[PDB]
This record gives structure tokens, C-alpha cells and sequence, in this order.
DNA sequence: CTGGAGAATCCCGGTGCCGAGGCCGCTCAATTGGTCGTAGACAGCTCTAGCACCGCTTAAACGCACGTACGCGCTGTCCCCCGCGTTTTAACCGCCAAGGGGATTACTCCCTAGTCTCCAGGCACGTGTCACATATATACATCCTGT
């Protein structure tokens, strides 16, 4: 998170098939810079 | 002066993010219509500067000549910033309480301030002198001359 938060350019146009994401207390809130930074991700399938 | 690398740009096409534009709906602020004292414009009148000289005086600008001193280039070499890689660190987070701190809006109200008088005293103007600058008698005062 410390990374993709700043670098979601490269990362958000991308055809990702499954977004895995761990420990996802991180995103424990949508006010927290990351929530938002990681919502618009394209993705097919979502694991938490 | 080329190669020969080697990074750096930098085309160029791609793709969502989000500001730019537009549309809607009222509010308010510019327009309309009309009345009413000024502003200032314009037509004189005065007389103050502004201009235009002219002469005499001489400071001053000026050209020249003539060094000296400062300017520029050169040189040497020697410090202190540049380039770049590593360790440090501060700047971003995210967290976890529970509520206010303060611009913003609004309504009475009421002191303060405009407006508009009439005055009269205090400050622009005319005039009286007094401090400094100016130009001239003067009582000796230093060469010159009869003697």
C-alpha cells in the first residue's frame, strides 16, 4: 500500500484478473488515501 | 573528429480522472422613465508671467599635451563546489477518542454623522521695521621729489 497508493497511474490501467489483497484492515475506512486509490482498480474478480 | 556507447529525451499512440463547459432556475442588479438641482462650459476681462531679446563679463567648457595608473590578458595552482552513491530522516500516512472555534447571516436598535444653517475668529495678505550685505569718506601711510 505504501507503494500502489502513489503509483495507481501504471497500476489502474490494467487488465488484472484477481486482485488479492492482505491484511485488508487497511482499508478499514473510505476516508483513508487507499479505499479510494485502490476502489477504481479494473479487475475481474476481488479477494479481501 | 569521429566513433562508440549511453543515457536522456521525446514522439506517439492509449486511457481513465476531473475540471471545463453548459444548462436551469431563481435574485438581484442594471434599465427604464422622469424630475431636479448642480457642474462646468463657455463667453469675456485682467494682468501675470513667459518669451525675446540685447549687452558686458568671465567662468567655463575645451582642445592638447603628457605622463601614470588603472584595465585586460595571461598564468599558475590550488580550494571548494559538482556529480553521484549511500545512510538518515522527515514527511506523508493511519489510528482513536468526542465535540467545538470561528467565519457567516441576520435583526433589531441607536449613537453617530450628514445636512444645513447662521455667524465670528483665525489664518492669507498687506505693511513695519531689523539683521546681514554693499558702497563709499578718511586719517593716516608708503614711494617720489625737490632740496
Amino acid at each position: 500500500y505504501k507503494l500502489v497508493l502513489q503509483d495507481h497511474q501504471a497500476f489502474r490501467r490494467k487488465n488484472w484478473r484477481y486482485l488479492i489483497l492482505d491484511e485488508a484492515q487497511n482499508i478499514k475506512n473510505f476516508k483513508s488515501q487507499r479505499w479510494q486509490s485502490l476502489l477504481n482498480f479494473n479487475s475481474q474478480r476481488r479477494l479481501l
